[PDB]
């Protein structure tokens, strides 16, 4: 394979490495490195801990962006400081269990996989070492996404280009943290020590936490998502194990690929869309009003009580035609 | 804003206030009033009670119907006989958390919000006072829907009008009623007294009841939905917090907008469709056979055991070409 | 009704009785027989038993295949060796609760129902005897599917034929097996004896097992699904009671009707699709690589831990352009 090589410097979510939408480049070999990190992290404002397993140190793993017909060459590294075997399965890829059957590496090893990006869209990638380890590694955080853009950029299915001003990647994680007898969340010294209790809970299918970007409140405050009135924002949403129903409170999905695949035209003007577990989807919105927005899964129990709320802080001029407080709160006549 | 004003007299679900489909009217300011009522209600045939919180006294709140480009001016009233603050978030609206950030009212107050109906479809509206109160108020019953029709009425995406003879609004409600030690449903003296136990249950994500129109059996018997053979019926279905999968037993969805948005063409000939939690969808069916139909969510446990069954009673002539009992039950030869 | 009659010899899933895709036949009366069998079966590799109730002895019931405009004439037989009344509801059919209101038969009886196949797609059929028996009979295994093909075969919505080389039917079953105090699965002497404990569990909405073709591992080993590189395989997936999210690990859904209805164009290039509870869907894939594939629901806990994994074993030549192991596992430099 004698194509040009291009290195990408990955960046942590919710940001996305610089890329072109429409491009005049032809196919390349695009080189990525992912280094697995097992680590104990804090997942909520109460200080609950969690035995995480990650690509590149983050939940989700970083978004990889290429174009249709590129070859994606990933160096997967499992440092000796980890305890378990790991691999990678790309839903964008064809053959060998998405790459999983060619990438199983023990601590101290690395492997190099190349796959041709023949399918456009956003896709999950995740670890899948075999058997009961598959769900455990995924719900411990070992999942991310890849975006395979058409070379001509995105379109509306009616001949018109859809160009985003910025893209964010929201990875949603269902987490299963067991409780002790008195009802407090348990802490564990290693992923292996967490496994028995965590699997017992997993099989009951109810998460303790549902978070964006690895933690309750990760995408709020200093780390709120941002936009300006007039900006078209693409929001890629993934969930490797469990369904989600994204909703932008105060906005819409102007153009939505809920199954996440750009060979299909987007749907228009959605209130809430649906990310099937094991997939990524994408929604574009042009902001029309300034202020705070919440971006949630619209199981509101999950959103408000289990962790699944992000914010956008949007700058610009208020549009009284679109919405106005005609009369402020006042005593009932 | 110097447009004509038009008042609407809302009606309780499953009925829908009189409206035009295609219209020659231009944009108007359409005026609605919603008065919040907190009240203890009975939700099943066993006499289980429930601390409900409602718009206009009903679960769901009434369906509001306007056309694209209208301005919707809602007077939201929170009488002093209630105990909690409330607000309203319209998924149809743009800005200020759907209106929620402009409509928080204490008992004894009212507020007037106007929003421009720039997106067509059926949409959820719900209370969303902030934080953990958001899911609690929604699952206590504070949700309804609005329908924003194209000015030319509905179409099939192929150039042809789709005119309904009647429309019904089915609001589905997941309810979380705690049990005592011996396994009976608990009763509470106030919503505030119900909150701690109810939140603990909510976070476990399994409802005790799933009902249409506020109660097991609400849309059966005297209150069955009705039609005649030959009539095209539009069924709007909403679920503000949790997924549903509507199905008309003995029928189909001839034309279905499962994501609920009229900028998209309907799907045709469905058996079962999917309402993502936090959304409304709509399905049209032309009845071809008389008799009893059941309209359910097709988790049949929810439908038959947790409350989520409505009936249609349909008049007209049986069509033996479409279906016939060739041989009645008889002993096996 | 003076049309030609054609008998079909049904075959057990995942296989499908021989049929034409495009056909020059006109409408016929197509005759099927289903004989109900209640039986205790083993559902996992641990030897857990289950009080099953089945059409034709299998879970799922066999796939019935006809063409648009055919009349489907089913002899439903409830032998005296069974204990309960049963019936059949076809989601493909119009009127009388899908046929259920015309087919209730006691042990020792049979009935003959005819329905006209006016809607194309794949559809669920299931037992539905009334009230709380409806979910119980369905989750005990009394569900299958029917496929109603266009007379011109399948198409891509763009004018082009889609011809499958083979079709498989994957019926997914949520099962509710109670546990005793010490945590072992219970065994029962009859379906009636299992009912009280099984209903109590059903209402909590969490299955103990989620299986394909009636058992953990049913579609693995000797009984793996098969294909060759170059073959277009249609996979019909049904779930009569609960949502599923199919995914072919290492492949895609080239053409997918996730709502399962051929009046709608397929979506293209999916990673994971969604089968709403109470429906069947269908996905076509042309295999490009040899080796083992897993076909799962992509709640990976369900797939790996509760039973919901099938395999494909695919023969042919490996395509290094699509995927290659550039560097095998090696020590990190
Ligand atoms: O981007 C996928 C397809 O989108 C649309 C265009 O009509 C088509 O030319 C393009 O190939
Ligand atoms: O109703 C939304 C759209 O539906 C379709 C029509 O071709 C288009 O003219 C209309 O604007
Ligand atoms: O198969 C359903 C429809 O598919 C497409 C074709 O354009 C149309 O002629 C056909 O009737
Ligand atoms: O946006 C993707 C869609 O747009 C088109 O190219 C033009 O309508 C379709 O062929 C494709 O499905
Ligand atoms: O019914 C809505 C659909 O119908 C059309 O106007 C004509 O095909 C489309 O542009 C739109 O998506
Ligand atoms: O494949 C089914 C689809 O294909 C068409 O016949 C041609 O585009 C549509 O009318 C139909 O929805
Ligand atoms: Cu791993
Ligand atoms: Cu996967
Ligand atoms: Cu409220
Ligand atoms: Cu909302
Ligand atoms: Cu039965
Ligand atoms: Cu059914």
């Amino acid at each position: 394979l004698k194509l040009p090589r291009q290195k990408v410097e990955l960046v942590a979510p919710p940001f996305v490495h610089a890329h072109e939408q429409a491009t005049k480049q032809g196919p390349k070999i695009v080189e990525f490195k992912l280094t697995i990190e097992e680590k104990k992290v804090v997942i909520d404002e109460k200080g609950t801990t969690f035995q995480a397993m990650t690509f590149n140190g983050s939940m989700p793993g970083p978004l990889m962006v290429v174009h249709e017909g590129d070859y994606v060459e990933t160096t997967l590294v499992n440092p000796a400081t980890n305890t378990m075997p790991h691999n990678i399965d790309f839903h964008s890829a064809t053959g060998a269990l998405g790459g999983g059957a060619l990438t199983l590496i023990n601590p101290g090893e690395q492997v190099v996989l190349r796959w041709k990006a023949t399918k456009t869209g956003v896709f999950v990638y995740h670890c899948a070492p075999g058997g009961p380890m598959i769900p455990w590694h995924v719900v411990s955080g070992m999942n991310g996404a890849v975006m395979v853009l058409p070379r001509d950029g995105l379109n509306d299915g009616k001949g018109h280009a859809l160009k985003y001003d910025k893209v964010y990647y929201v990875g949603e994680q269902d987490m299963y943290v067991p409780r002790d007898e008195k009802g407090n969340f348990k802490s564990y010294d290693s992923p292996g020590e967490a496994f028995t209790d965590t699997e017992e809970m997993m099989k009951k299918l109810i998460p303790s936490h549902v978070v964006f970007n690895g933690k309750v409140g990760a995408l709020t405050g200093k780390n709120a998502l941002t936009a300006n009135v007039g900006e078209n924002v693409l929001i890629v949403h993934s969930q490797a194990n469990r369904d989600s129903r994204p909703h932008l409170i105060g906005g819409h999905g102007d153009y939505v690929w809920e199954t996440g695949k750009f060979g299909n035209a987007p749907e228009v003007g959605l209130e809430t869309w649906f990310i099937r577990g094991g997939s990524a989807g994408a929604a574009m919105y042009k902001f029309m009003q300034p202020g705070i927005y919440a971006y949630v899964t619209h199981n509101l129990i999950e959103a408000a009580d289990l962790g699944a709320t992000a914010h956008f802080k949007v700058e610009g001029k208020w549009n009284d035609d679109l919405m106005t407080q005609v009369k402020a709160p006042a005593e009932i006549p």
